[PDB]
């Protein structure tokens, strides 16, 4: 089949519009992603992933793991999460708050974080029912570009980047580790990085900065998160920039074992 039949009719066109990628090397990015995030490729499986990881982040949600919030995330990505489900589902005045009464979920915003007081047996049952929900589907990838895409193909194209390795890379930097804020954050870790022009001379600094920090303040276990920057660099190193005709190498860069 087409990787193409892996996205919705408007995810497909607003992300060929917005980010200059199609659907093989968007279909690409997502396996990777979803890697060191589920130990398979099959990301169009995890919409409806929920779970309590135990790292502080409270629960842990969808594609690119949004979080409803704790100790080690106070300016988490799940409110946005259900505010953006809350409005796909036609809410007139759209909130957290609504999406969770919406979904007859206990919780509701605590300043910057989501209070849910359903146990996780409850909570994550609901959430996993969204799997096939065409409105959650929606915000998901609407929130996924709002808090992460766009931040980063704007950072890749202001050095002139363009390529979906690249693309790909700072993508998944930002989701693991946030996308602005922090000095392991994607904006910390460009600040730290330097001024290279040329794609690959950059991109090896940028994995170089990275790796120093991906295993640390449960960003992944070791050496999960060493594992996840080296699919990318490898793939710098082979020069599959574009990520088109490209899945023996992702098989091989995704060949290694989860801790
Ligand atoms: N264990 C893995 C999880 O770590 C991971 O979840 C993601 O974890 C990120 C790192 O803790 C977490 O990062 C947050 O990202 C947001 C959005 O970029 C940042 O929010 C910004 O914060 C600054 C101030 O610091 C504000 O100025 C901005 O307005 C605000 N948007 C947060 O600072 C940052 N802590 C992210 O939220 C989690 N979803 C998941 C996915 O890899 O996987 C687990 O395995
Ligand atoms: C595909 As494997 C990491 O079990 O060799
Ligand atoms: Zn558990
Ligand atoms: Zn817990
Ligand atoms: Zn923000
Ligand atoms: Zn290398
Ligand atoms: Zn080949
Ligand atoms: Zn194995």
């Amino acid at each position: 089949a087409s990787p193409d039949d892996n996205f919705s009719p408007e995810t497909l066109q607003f992300l060929r519009n917005n980010t200059g990628l199609d659907g093989e090397q968007w279909n690409n990015i997502m396996k990777l992603i979803n890697k060191p995030q589920q130990d398979d490729l099959n990301w169009i499986k995890y919409y409806g992933y929920c779970e309590d990881i135990e790292d502080e982040r409270g629960y842990t949600i969808g594609l690119f793991g949004a979080t409803t919030g704790g100790s080690r995330d106070t300016h988490p990505d799940g409110p946005d999460l259900f505010k953006a489900y809350d409005a796909a589902k036609g809410a007139s005045n759209p909130s957290a708050d609504g999406a969770l009464k919406r979904l007859g979920i206990n919780g509701k915003m605590k300043g910057s974080i989501l209070e849910i007081k359903d146990s996780e047996k409850v909570f994550c049952g609901k959430i996993k029912k969204l799997q096939n929900d065409a409105a959650w589907r929606k915000a998901m990838w609407e929130t996924f570009y709002n808090v992460y895409i766009r931040y980063s193909v704007e950072q890749a194209r202001q050095r002139g980047f363009t390529s979906a390795v690249t693309i790909g890379s700072f993508v998944d930097t930002a989701l693991n580790q946030g996308a602005t804020g922090g000095s392991d954050t994607l904006q910390g870790l460009l600040a730290r990085s330097g001024s290279s022009s040329n794609e690959k001379t950059f991109m090896k600094n940028f994995h170089a900065k990275r790796t120093l920090v991906v295993d640390t303040n449960k960003y992944n276990k070791p050496p999960n998160g060493k594992n996840r920057v080296k699919q990318w660099d490898t793939l710098v190193d082979m020069g599959k920039m574009n990520l088109k005709n490209v899945d023996s190498e992702i098989a091989q860069v995704t060949d290694w074992e989860m801790k």
